């Protein structure tokens, strides 16, 4: 997260870090057994780490649980990033408490101008690199369809939406992928892609979770 702030230990209790010997992506806990992340975060041998603030220090509120199954969306297209969403089932149920909590799925898509919370352990610089050990937070508004649509030279589908600032300086970045965008108390987005980070006229693109609730519910009902 570029241009954001230190969240505070466990203030975003649905935030997960995905670890394959190091943090590589974020995720959102949607109930005691399931994490939602980005399909582009798919890899073998994932350990889900809940209750994290400093990802390099055991602070006393962590739960580390191995993934038992990963399910990339059936129509994920890595070329276009369309349908960039994946479900990860935990080997055992998380113990839910104030510091480890699920986030609700939305029942409607959020509106343009709504302020959302984006969070992660990704790069904090628009140029160069610095990776934080504690969770970073950014408040940013959903952009209009028309300003999102003209935000890139690449194709933008109705399964994507934009959140951020066209002036630059505030955005998600490398390592925040898969993590949450929460608006109106629900999971409305997944950190998906962008051109660099925090570049003028180049806002973040996010998987539109409201379009996937039926598939998530179906899938977790049978796995
Ligand atoms: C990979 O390096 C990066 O710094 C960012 C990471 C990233 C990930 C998710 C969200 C954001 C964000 N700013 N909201 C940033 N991605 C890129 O910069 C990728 N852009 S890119 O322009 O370099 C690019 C474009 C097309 C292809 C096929 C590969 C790479
Ligand atoms: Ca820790």
């Amino acid at each position: 997260i570029v241009g954001g702030y230190t969240c505070g230990a466990n203030t975003v209790p649905y935030q997960v870090s995905l670890n394959s010997g190091y943090h590589f992506c974020g995720g959102s806990l949607i109930n005691s057994q399931w994490v939602v992340s980005a399909a582009h975060c798919y890899k073998s041998g994932i350990q889900v780490r809940l209750g994290e603030d400093n990802i390099n220090v055991v602070e006393g509120n962590e739960q580390f649980i191995s993934a038992s199954k990963s399910i990339v969306h059936p129509s994920y297209n890595s070329e276009t990033y369309n349908n960039d969403i994946m479900l990860i089932k935990l080997k055992s149920a998380a113990s839910l408490x104030s510091r480890v909590a699920s986030i609700s799925l939305p029942t409607s898509c959020a509106s343009a101008g709504t302020q959302c919370l984006i969070s992660g352990w990704g790069n904090t610089k628009s140029s160069g690199t610095s990776y934080p050990d504690v969770l970073k937070c950014l408040k940013a508004p959903i952009l209009s369809d028309s300003s999102c649509k003209s935000a890139s030279s690449f194709i933008i589908t109705s399964n994507m939406f934009c959140v951020g600032y066209l002036e630059g300086g505030k955005d998600a970045c490398q390592g925040d992928s898969g993590g949450p965008v929460v608006c109106s108390g629900k999971l409305q987005g997944i950190v998906s892609w962008g051109e660099g980070c925090a570049q003028k006229n180049k806002p973040g693109f996010y998987t539109k979770v409201c379009n996937y609730v039926s598939w998530i519910k179906q899938t977790i009902a049978s796995n």
